[PDB]
């Protein structure tokens, strides 16, 4: 029942970096995490649920873990998404 909103900049959006982090972070807690964007609603698959919505630059985002390591998952949810923020 957590979320969490955010603001990145990646204009390339959740690359290798990213993906393969949220992939090991929310399989790790299991819990499954609706990333929404300013106008969608989805998983942070990244694989394809990211990629719809579109993490560019000023991508606006509310992620919400629904499982059991829900609130865990957000912290280090946002050092994984925060790593968007480290490119332009």
């Amino acid at each position: 029942m957590e979320q969490q909103s955010y603001t990145i900049i990646d204009e390339t959006g959740i690359h290798a970096r990213p993906a393969t982090m949220l992939v090991q972070t929310a399989s790790k807690f299991d819990s499954d995490i609706q990333l929404e964007y300013n106008g969608k609603k989805v998983n942070l698959k990244s694989i394809m649920g990211v990629m719809s919505l579109g993490v560019g630059k000023d991508a606006e985002i509310t992620i919400y873990a629904d499982g059991s390591d829900e609130a865990d998952a957000i912290q280090a949810i946002t050092d994984v998404l925060s790593k968007e923020g480290l490119t332009e």
